């Protein structure tokens, strides 16, 4: 069964801003999502040092970038700590309220959309390139969930019954029709080299079949 939730007002207005503001430098979404993956991997690696059983759901700590021209999706996969149901429905948004308000005020005070990560809400940069984002995620001691939103003020959460992932997060970017350059191997290599060269986990750019 599918539950539908309203975004907090401040997040809904930030998402509209990211969708409606004219900003050509859209490629920064990838740096932000890789940064989020890296942070998630840091967290589970740190926790595993006092409770090694936290890696029973998988010892590999990595990031995969998977384009699909058939599906017009770019997927960012990590084996990080994952997100709980409470994370997805309430707690990440509660944390994000402060930075979202500060980011919006900074934008009026001359700041640039590329600074979104400095306010801790970089996930929403996905809507620079995606008409819809699907997030599949699995945290130890919670179930595997699918979060999804095409903006418009609402998101859904459901228990996922696709291929179990062990632990981690998959961000599936359903790309806008004029943003398919982010399916090109060369374009992704260029972006990762430029913004993400010093990430401390293996980043594998998968190749289209
Ligand atoms: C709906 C939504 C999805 C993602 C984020 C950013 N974010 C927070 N926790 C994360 C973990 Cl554990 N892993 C990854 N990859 N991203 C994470 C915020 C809101
Ligand atoms: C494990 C992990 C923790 C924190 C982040 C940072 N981060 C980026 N975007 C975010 C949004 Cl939208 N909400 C919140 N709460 N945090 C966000 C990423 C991964």
């Amino acid at each position: 069964e599918v539950e539908t939730f309203a975004f907090q007002a401040e997040i809904a207005q930030l998402m509209s801003l990211i969708i409606n503001t004219f900003y050509s430098n859209k490629e920064i979404f990838l740096r932000e999502l890789i940064s989020n993956s890296s942070d998630a991997l840091d967290k589970i690696r740190y926790e595993s040092l006092t409770d090694p059983s936290k890696l029973d759901s998988g010892k590999e700590l990595h990031i995969n970038l998977i384009p699909s021209k058939q599906d017009r999706t770019l997927t960012i996969v990590d084996t990080g700590i994952g997100m709980t149901k409470a994370d997805l429905i309430n707690n990440l948004g509660t944390i994000a309220k402060s930075g979202t308000k500060a980011f919006m005020e900074a934008l009026q005070a001359g700041a640039d959309i590329s600074m979104i990560g400095q306010f801790g809400v970089g996930f929403y940069s996905a809507y620079l390139v995606a008409e819809k984002v699907t997030v599949i995620t699995k945290h130890n001691d919670d179930e595997q969930y699918a979060w999804e939103s095409s903006a418009g003020g609402s998101f859904t959460v459901r228990t996922d019954t696709g291929e179990p992932m062990g632990r981690g997060t998959k961000v599936i970017l359903h790309l806008k029709e004029d943003q398919t350059e982010y399916l090109e191997e060369r374009r992704i290599k260029e972006i990762v080299k430029k913004h993400s060269q010093f990430i401390g986990y293996p980043i594998t750019l998968f190749v289209e079949k």
